């Protein structure tokens, strides 16, 4: 596939500008200059500020979804899958500060295009966990989906607490605590 | 009267959403004049915050009462999860206003101060004889509250595909035994 290196450079700068300034104050002139290109060159890659914003959101969502699916699809047992998938989520939120704000701390949810890019994403990650959990479980499929929702919720909320509290314990202790809790439940917390 | 107005305002806010909801519609559905509504609430925002506060208090009081029990840890988990699913069924409007709300720092704080108080309680129970670093104990309490809420929201949003009792037991069993006990 032909690599549009100028597109990727633009998405990187646009991610920072949108997060740092907010959607309203962010401008195409600011984004072009940050990338070191003229505004007409920016328009040869993106049609509008909204199409660029949606491409930025899509890039961060794709990175999260692909990271999670790669964890689920490149492991052979339940426990291993849990370890690698929890790790992948902590890695995403720690390593993609822009992606984290755009997906999880987003105010600009007033328009359907943005809200859809997040709601289709969350459901796809839950679908994947559900596919793995339901297989040879003997569970009613709705109970299996309920568990997948709970498992994703428990993992996301633990990770978000850790990041939002400015990493009060090491990343390793947070990952270990989250995995141990997801695997053994409250019965094995002590 | 105030309580009667909070009940009608809750229905108007749910039916129309915050932005489309109007003080004239709220006064009309309560069978009072608009000036009478204003003798109890200063603005649509003050009324909305009072509505959210009432529903949050009902939920929080139900959850803390469940956590007050001097039984075992799993029994307390069971009574608290039951109390949350019960809140969704007996106060459906409250559940929608707190958890399925499209609509600002005043609103977010009324939900955040609530969530933090319930997490404080779960943390107090979890930290007692676990030997955990307090931040790890709080992290687990956050996860436990989060998964319970998310399981219950799935069940409601999917139009109760299984009975409330089966949903409570499934949520409790997952919270207690974790993924290690899901096939069993
Ligand atoms: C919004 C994206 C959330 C990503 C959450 C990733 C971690 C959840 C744990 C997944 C475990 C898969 C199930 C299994 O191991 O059987
Ligand atoms: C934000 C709404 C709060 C919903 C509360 C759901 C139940 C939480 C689980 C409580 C578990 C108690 C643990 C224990 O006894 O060790």
């Amino acid at each position: 596939l032909p690599r549009d290196e100028r597109r990727g450079q633009l998405l990187v700068v646009a991610s920072d500008v949108f997060v740092d300034r907010g959607y309203h104050a962010a401008g195409m002139d600011e984004i072009a200059d940050r990338a070191g290109v003229s505004k007409p060159v920016l328009y040869q890659h993106f049609s509008s500020k909204l199409e660029l914003y949606l491409a930025v959101l899509h890039r961060h969502v794709e990175n999260l979804v692909s990271g999670v699916h790669q964890a689920l699809s490149t492991t052979t047992d339940n426990r291993q899958r849990l370890h690698v998938a929890v790790q992948a989520f902590f890695d995403f939120i720690e390593h993609d500060s822009q992606g984290y704000r755009l997906i999880f701390e987003n105010d600009f949810v007033t328009e359907p295009e943005v809200a859809a890019q997040v709601r289709v994403a969350t459901e796809s990650c839950i679908d994947a966990v559900f596919a793995l959990i339901s297989a040879d479980s003997g569970l009613d499929p709705h109970r299996a989906r309920m568990i997948a929702v709970g498992l994703v919720g428990m993992s996301v909320d633990c990770a978000r607490y850790w990041l939002d509290a400015d990493k009060p314990i090491s990343k390793s202790d947070a990952v270990e605590g989250t995995v141990q809790f997801a695997w053994g439940g409250l019965s094995h917390v002590p």
